[PDB]
C-alpha cells in the first residue's frame, strides 16, 4: 500500500516549488523533510505520498474537547501513517503517538529584529517596552505554559496575559511581526528555523543569546504501527551514512542570501 | 532490585574522594549517578549500580560475534540497564533497546594547549602530531566507517600508527595528551572533551567544531518492559529542565579552570 506521510509547510522542511502547478504528487515540493522522506522511503522500501496537514498545525489536544489537532492528530485518528516534518518530540505527544530516535537536535531560541537592545530570555522577562511571544499551539508555547523556571514562568505569566496577543498562527506570521514591528516584537522560536532565516533577505533579523531548552524533531508513527521500528533504524543508519548532516548543509548553510 | 551497569567515567560515574568508608550507591557521584536515582525515584524501583566489568563500552567482536563491555551486559542478561555515556549506533540498537537521548554530544579533538592543530582537516594533512581514538567504543567505529574524503585519510593513518594511536580509556587518551608535548592529539566525545578542558591542570583545549552529532541513550536489554517507563522518566526529567540543571551541575559548576 501507499504510505501516505503528513507533513506541513514550513521553510526549510517542506515549501512549494517556484513552479509546483506545473508538477504533481510528491513532485511540487522541496526542503529538507522531502529530501529525508524520499531516503526513509528508499531504504525501508515503501511507496509514499507527501500530504500536507488539514489545518496547518503541528499538534495540540484541545482542553475541553480531547480531540488532537494537526499532525499529531492525523496520526492518531488513522488519516496518516507517518509524519516527516519538524515535530518535536515531548512526553505528552510521545503517550499517544511513537517517535523514532530525533534527526535533528533544536533549543526555544530568541528572534529580534537587528538592532533591539535584548540579548537574553532574561532581558526579556525584566522589560515592558518590547513584545514577545510564541506560535500558538505547539511545543514552544507548552514550553513556557509548564515551566517552573522562574524567568520563564515570569515571561509565561505575561505572554498568556498580554493584549492584543503575542501569539501567532504560523512561524511566517511570527517572523513577520518581528520585521514590522519596528523593534517592538520579538519571536521566540525554534533555533532551526531562526537559523534559517536569519541567513535568508532582507537579513533584518537575528538570533540571539543561548537556546533556553534541548531537544529533537522525529518521525512520528502511529502507536504500535509496524512502520516505526524500521523508520527508526532508518534514522540511525542516515546519521551515520553522513546523510542527515549533509542535507543540514544543503538546506540551511548552502542557502544563505546573507 | 535493578542491576544497573555503568563505567566509571568523569563526570558520569567517579568513586567519592571519600568512599571507602561508603557502602553501595553512595561510594559514586557523577551525572549518571544523579541521572539514575532520578530514574529510579520516578519509576519507583530499587538498584544497584555495578561497574561493567572489563572496563568497556561495548563491541562486538569481528570473529566470535560476543559483545563485549556494557552492551554484553545487557545482552546476555547480566544487568538490567546500562545508565552511562553510551552513544546510540545503528548496530547497538540492532541488540539493545535505547531510549531517547538524555545528552547530545559529537567527536572533537582535545589538544595540548598551543599544539598548532585547529581541525580535522589540519590532523589528517600532517605527520609530526600522532592521534587516535579510544578502543572498543562509537567514536573508533565513526572512523572506521567513514566515506568523508578528511576522516577516511585519518582513518588509513590511525589503523596503520605504530606505536599505537588507540588508548584503553579514556583517562588514558587524556594522560597522554597532558605529557606529549603537544605530539599526539586525542578525538574524543565533546561531552568528555569540554568537562576536562575545565579542570586543572588547565592545559588542554577542545578544537573545532565536532566532526559528527549523536546522542548518549540509557539502553535495556531487548523488549524489557523497563524500556518504555525509562524513556518516559527521560523525556520528563528533559522537560522539567532535570537534565540542563544536571549538566550545569556536573560540567560549569565543578569549573576550575
Ligand atoms: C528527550 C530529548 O530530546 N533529549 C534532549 C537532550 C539530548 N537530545 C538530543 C536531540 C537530538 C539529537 C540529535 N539529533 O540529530 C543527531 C542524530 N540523532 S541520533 O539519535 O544520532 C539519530 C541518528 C537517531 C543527534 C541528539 C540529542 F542528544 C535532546
Ligand atoms: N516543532 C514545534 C513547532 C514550532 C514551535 O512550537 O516553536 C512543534 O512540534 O510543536
Ligand atoms: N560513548 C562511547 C565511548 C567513547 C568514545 O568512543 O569516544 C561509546 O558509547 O562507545
Ligand atoms: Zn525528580
Ligand atoms: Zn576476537
Amino acid at each position: 500500500k501507499t504510505v501516505v506521510v503528513t507533513t506541513i509547510l514550513e521553510s526549510p522542511y517542506v515549501m512549494m516549488k517556484k513552479n509546483h502547478e506545473m508538477l504533481e504528487g510528491n513532485e511540487r515540493y522541496e526542503g529538507y523533510c522531502v529530501d529525508l522522506a524520499a531516503e526513509i522511503a528508499k531504504h525501508c522500501g515503501f511507496k509514499y505520498k507527501l500530504t500536507i496537514v488539514g489545518d496547518g498545525k503541528y499538534g495540540a489536544r484541545d482542553a475541553d474537547t480531547k480531540i488532537w489537532n494537526g499532525m499529531v492528530g492525523e496520526l492518531v485518528y488513522g488519516k496518516a501513517d507517518i509524519a516527516i516534518a519538524p515535530l518535536t518530540i515531548t512526553l505528552v505527544r510521545e503517550e499517544v503517538i511513537d517517535f523514532s530516535k530525533p534527526f535533528m537536535s533544536l533549543g526555544i531560541s530568541i528572534m529580534i529584529k537587528k538592532g533591539t537592545p535584548i540579548e537574553s530570555a532574561e532581558d526579556l522577562s525584566k522589560q515592558t517596552e518590547i513584545a514577545y511571544g510564541t506560535l500558538d499551539s505547539g511545543s514552544t508555547k507548552e514550553f513556557f505554559r509548564r515551566s517552573k523556571i522562574a524567568v520563564f514562568d515570569k515571561m509565561w505569566t505575561y505572554m498568556r496575559s498580554a493584549e492584543p496577543s503575542v501569539f501567532v498562527r504560523t512561524t511566517a506570521e511570527g517572523v513577520a511581526r518581528v520585521r514590522k514591528s519596528k523593534g517592538k516584537y520579538a519571536y521566540l522560536l525554534e533555533s532551526t528555523m531562526n537559523e534559517y532565516i536569519e541567513q535568508r533577505k532582507p537579513c533584518d533579523t537575528m538570533k540571539v543569546g543561548g537556546n533556553l531548552d534541548s531537544k529533537g524533531y522525529g518521525i512520528a508513527t502511529p502507536k504500535g504501527s509496524s512502520l516505526g521500528n524500521a523508520v527508526n533504524l532508518a534514522v540511525l543508519k542516515l546519521n551515520e551514512q553522513g546523510l542527515l548532516d549533509k542535507l543540514k548543509n544543503k538546506w540551511w548553510y548552502d542557502k544563505g542570501e546573507c
